[PDB]
């Protein structure tokens, strides 16, 4: 029989690396094979809690150290390793924090498997027929929570810059500690849309400031003319039935699942929440593997997926590969260096994908196409 690829070597180690910048932070997951080749991923959650979770001692069938079931396995069997890790950690990792850890490892396998096979991550996910992808950029000025005038002035230059770079879509937020009434919020969004223009799609993150679906429906119904792309974090994250109400009583796109984990929670958001779009996060919900299952399910149910993305360059890389091979929507969330502040997001990994005419070209490097910036890490 023909010879097997010697490069697909077993996993030798998995290291969780807490990264704190002096608050911005992350947990880099480095999976190294027996030949010294490694893959990089990252997990959400308090770095110290994640590190502790990653170092627990195995007790029984369902309470196993997360890395244990991955060590020794061939990186190419990402789907099987996912199941192995999940099955062995059900006692404390089926949802919540534990899944963030599993997510980082999953992401790192795509980087490792690709590097071993010398193929970009998106090809391991199925390839693509898109010649380019377009992200929407999440914007937020340096404002303190501020007042209507201050918030607007702060956004203005960011919005003008986005247009100058032909960014196809942007997301603005309603400051959390802002005491604006719902009518003021409507005014706010009308002013921002006025500045931005209608040529560029505009999304809105309400940051969970509401609890009554009726009040939200009134607000969303009154700004229908703004033709906003979607309404994010309108109601509390556990209030799935409330989101269904918004869907049933407004003509806005209703998002959900930003903080969720697994395809199981995603399925409930689809059928019970009736949401138009899911925002399950790369480094929270189960990685690219779970995002693929989630998206194929979503497509069958006429639901778009734009994974939440607000970490470092590691997740931004996965996001581009995701949009090329898995994405089922016109845009996906991306945080760009020239459109945000965050040393960690800017310097942790290299290189940074070049945004051309508001879009990204197909990745050309093996795996996720990234590497750690050692000088930066060593500098603490």
């Amino acid at each position: 029989s023909l010879a097997l690829n010697p490069a697909v070597a077993p996993i030798k180690s998995i290291e969780f690396i807490p990264v704190n910048y002096q608050s911005q932070n992350t947990v880099v997951v480095k999976v190294t094979d027996e030949n010294g080749v490694y893959g990089l991923g990252e997990a959400d959650g308090s770095p110290d809690a994640i590190l502790a979770y990653a170092n627990i001692e195995t007790e029984h069938k369902w309470l196993t150290n997360i890395t244990e079931k991955a060590i020794g396995r061939l990186p190419i069997e990402i789907n099987a390793i996912w199941d192995a890790m999940y099955d062995a950690t059900q006692w404390q990792g089926m949802r919540g924090l534990g899944m963030f850890a599993l997510s980082g490892i999953d992401m790192a396998l795509y980087d490792l498997a690709g590097k071993q096979l010398g193929v970009p991550a998106y090809q391991l996910l199925g390839g693509t027929n898109k010649d380019k992808v377009h992200p929407y950029l999440t914007l937020y000025p340096a404002i303190p929570d501020a007042s209507l005038d201050v918030a607007i002035k702060g956004y203005a230059p960011l919005l003008e810059k986005a247009k100058a770079h032909n960014i196809r879509a942007v997301k603005v937020c309603v400051p959390i500690k802002a005491d604006w009434s719902t009518k003021e919020v409507a005014y706010y969004l009308r002013e921002l849309r006025g500045i931005l223009g209608h040529d560029t799609d505009m999304m809105v993150d309400y940051l969970y400031r509401f609890t009554d679906w009726y009040e939200v429906a009134r607000l969303l119904n009154s700004i229908e003319d703004l033709e906003l792309y979607f309404a994010e974090a309108t109601l509390q994250h556990d209030d799935l039935s409330g989101h269904a109400k918004l869907v049933e009583n407004t003509r806005s796109r209703i998002c959900g699942a930003e903080m969720s984990t697994t395809r199981f929670e995603a399925e409930e958001w689809i059928t019970k929440g009736k949401v138009h779009l899911l925002q399950s996060d790369y480094n929270r919900c189960g990685g690219l593997t779970e995002l693929r299952r989630i998206t194929e399910m979503a497509t069958a149910n006429n639901v778009q997926v734009m994974p939440h993305n607000w970490k470092t360059g590691i997740t931004s890389a996965a996001a581009i590969h995701y949009q090329f091979a898995v994405g089922n929507a016109p845009y996906f969330e991306y945080v760009h260096p020239e459109f945000c502040d965050g040393e960690l997001r800017k310097y942790l990994v290299t290189p940074e994908a070049e945004l051309v005419d508001g879009g990204f070209a197909k990745p050309t490097a093996p795996g996720l196409g990234i590497d750690l910036n050692q000088e930066f890490l060593a500098s603490l």
